[PDB]
């Protein structure tokens, strides 16, 4: 038993991160087969980042101007071009650590596992959500740029994400076709997220496990309808729930014989009386960034091979 | 900047990990050169957990009643020995992937990483501390026993914790030399974990990761003395504070220009005033499972070779 915010493991991901440099500007790239995918800023020198026109600073370039650099070996790049906001460099090696892989987008709610790197090294991996307003809450410093968000499915590691810029204290990027979550650009203008709001969906998932885990204290006997949940949901910024939702969560009302209806009526008091200063897994706030597989996983104990 | 409850990649200790079968028990061990470590309770059958002897349980075996699985790969087991708690079993192949490693025994208040495992399968990584009362919080299910622990130093991966049993909710080890944590035995008998406390030096630099990134409402313009606040904390159940503990925090109060001792004075409104429902980092309870290296390795960002 325990609940604990889990990442995949890293391992598959790790070969494939590698050093790419162009001029005085390091990041990191995805090295599959002979291709390296990175941020398509890279190209942009420090009096550019303001209003940059991508197309003229590609047309300038040569081969011999990309270092990529994996460990200490480097990569010839042989072609490059451009795919809306991601490079594409060719390099003469194949890389002989590419796992099955593909290129998936995700959508607001669903989680996934962020490898955070520099200069190509990997320094560390967390478990996040994407947002409704399609930006994470990750942890990222200067020259993280590249560095990828995946999940992994029996063998194959799915990519969802390339980071590339900061907002206001959160984070923005792509899918690895090169195209936004949200609607930001990768240029330095005056841009901001959209207001955030609470993914419901995650939060009972979040009390299933709980109750697996033996935290009761919030249960009660009432049950409400899906449409007079939704009325206070509105009011305290939470998703609307949709009957997708409920048929989701099947899996754990049938692993501890609560309904799903009734599940939302002890939300809808704690959303109306609050914690009174009791905790739930540890926490003294509703948490949102577990989805219902991720708990099923956890508190089941799928692997990987 | 952010800041994530983050874990090291798990890269280099997923190519270690086997798959232990003895009778119709199977767990996960550790593979590095030619011996395979593993709990020594995978020699116990259903009928001994109760009060084993396992120098007579190891006595009755041999060999070949030791299944040793890496991947689709079978190991011969050549000769086997107890040491203290865990089976150090000889096999015929080294592990090529063996990293630099050591085996390292950790303080109440340290972090690492566990890679938690089913079958000799990794199946996620998560950040904990080894609580003040020498266990873990931590989330296994039944099959993750023989589940490692680990820092990551530059290129050496330190060992540090090896999986055993679950006691009331939270959980409990070995270092890799065999030896428990705390005053535990490996066998179902009743017992409990003492009292936890909170770890102090661990929640100021939690308020110190606070301030670099932007969260600053429960500073304020006091000071106190180191005694002044060992008479508040004792009150709360949180660690005494020394002047290691100080020095330790040194480089965090060098970068935010807040003195360790202005700090204390936050905390210890805090602990008598409460969050009055605001919160810190995103969470809404005082977290002390970051170390001082933690948010200096988050807060500048070091990568690993
Ligand atoms: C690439 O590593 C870096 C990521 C940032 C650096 C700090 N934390 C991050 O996640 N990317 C950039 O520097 C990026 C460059 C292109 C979009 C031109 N710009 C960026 O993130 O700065 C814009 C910004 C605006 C307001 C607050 C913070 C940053
Ligand atoms: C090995 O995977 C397993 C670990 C447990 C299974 C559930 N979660 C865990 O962490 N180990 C055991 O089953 C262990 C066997 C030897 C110590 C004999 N015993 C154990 O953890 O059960 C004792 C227990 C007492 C009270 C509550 C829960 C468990």
């Amino acid at each position: 038993s325990g609940f604990r915010k889990m990442a995949f493991p890293s391992g598959k991901v790790e070969g494939c991160m590698v050093q790419v440099t162009c001029g005085t500007t390091t990041l990191n790239g995805l090295w599959l087969d002979d291709v390296v995918y990175c941020p398509r800023h890279v190209i942009c020198t420090s009096e550019y980042m303001l209003n940059p026109n991508y197309e003229d600073l590609l047309i300038r370039k040569s081969n011999h101007n990309f270092l990529v650099q994996a460990g200490n070996v480097q990569l010839r790049v042989i072609g490059h071009s451009m795919q809306n906001c991601v490079l594409k460099l060719k390099v003469d090696t194949a890389n002989p650590k590419t796992p099955k892989y593909k290129f998936v987008r995700i959508q607001p709610g669903q989680t996934f596992s962020v490898l955070a790197c520099y200069n190509g090294s990997p320094s560390g991996v967390y478990q996040c959500a994407m947002r409704p307003n399609f930006t994470i809450k990750g942890s990222f410093l200067n020259g993280s740029c590249g560095s990828v968000g995946f999940n992994i499915d029996y063998d194959c590691v799915s990519f969802c994400y390339m980071h590339h810029m900061e907002l206001t204290g959160v984070h923005a990027g792509t899918d690895l076709e090169g195209n936004f979550y949200g609607p930001f650009v990768d240029r330095q203008t005056a841009q901001a997220a959209g207001t955030d709001t609470t993914i419901t969906v995650n939060v009972l998932a979040w009390l299933y496990a709980a109750v697996i885990n033996g935290d009761r204290w919030f249960l009660n006997r009432f049950t409400t309808t899906l449409n007079d949940f939704n009325l206070v949901a509105m009011k305290y910024n939470y998703e609307p729930l949709t009957q997708d939702h409920v048929d989701i969560l099947g899996p754990l009302s049938a692993q501890t014989g609560i309904a799903v209806l009734d599940m939302c009526a002890s939300l809808k008091e704690l959303l109306q009386n609050g914690m009174n200063g009791r905790t739930i897994l540890g926490s003294a706030l509703l948490e949102d960034e577990f989805t219902p597989f991720d708990v099923v996983r956890q508190c089941s104990g799928v692997t990987f091979q």
